[PDB]
């Protein structure tokens, strides 16, 4: 009743246990300092069988605005990266669309 | 880099192109559907950048021109990929 909300204005909010694989099953590029550049924090790509994928409120080419509470702003490539890989328990995450990548089936 | 032979949906989801919001960047396999004919072929993972499709180069190619390309094809379809390798991406 407050996911609710957000969702209209859209920001989604996610909340993801990690499997018993101790992995989310995304990849995530940019951030400041990324191989990309400082482009904000974004979702490229997403692992068949894993995790995120069965949120189905996560979509590649989603920016990650919040990580586990903490704004992603000025947020660098690799502490998004160690958040996230030393993050457990319930992971939440809140993203918004991006077009930083769209992806296509075929 | 690997050569795989599709017969012919292709149950992947493409990324990257010329144009694209990043700007120029490889096509890549964002999504897999893991049933589906990319999957059963045991050879393509998401993360691959497509070097080659249907024996021509992917590489000028803009995200509209490659999946026309793959969309409009049928009969074997040639692909070959190398590895992102977490190079411009990182799995979590």
């Amino acid at each position: 009743t407050e996911n609710l909300y957000f969702q209209s204005m859209g920001l989604r909010t996610v909340e993801m246990k990690k499997g018993p694989t101790d992995s989310l099953g995304i990849s995530i590029a940019g951030g400041v300092g990324s191989p990309l550049g400082d482009v904000p924090i974004f979702i490229a790509m997403m692992h068949p069988t894993g995790v995120a994928a069965q949120t189905q409120k996560l979509r590649v080419g989603d920016r990650i605005v919040t990580i586990c509470g903490t704004s992603t702003e000025g947020m660098t490539h690799t502490q998004a990266v160690n958040l996230l890989k030393n993050a457990s328990g319930s992971i939440e995450m809140q993203v918004v669309a991006g077009g930083d990548v769209s992806e296509t089936s075929v």
